[PDB]
């Protein structure tokens, strides 16, 4: 149920994020490897909204990486 591709475009210190969704509703959670430790998470309803969101931030790749997971890390972790 959980598997989503990552959301990055070029490679440097193993900069990726790991997405996963449920078979249920959609949801996002931004996972990194740099640190080697997932800090992120969000609960989202519709999959269009999803790519919206990683579509559009005023980040680039890598960039983004600081951006959106800052965003979705808003919130505490479990």
């Amino acid at each position: 149920m959980k598997f989503i591709k990552y959301l990055s475009t070029a490679h440097l210190n193993y900069m990726n994020i790991a997405v996963y969704e449920n078979g249920s509703k959609i949801k996002a959670r931004v996972e990194n490897v740099v640190n080697g430790k997932s800090v992120g998470a969000r609960d989202f309803d519709s999959t269009e909204q999803l790519e919206s969101w990683f579509y559009g931030l005023p980040g680039s790749g890598l960039g983004r990486i600081e951006n959106a997971m800052n965003e979705i890390s808003r919130r505490e972790n479990p």
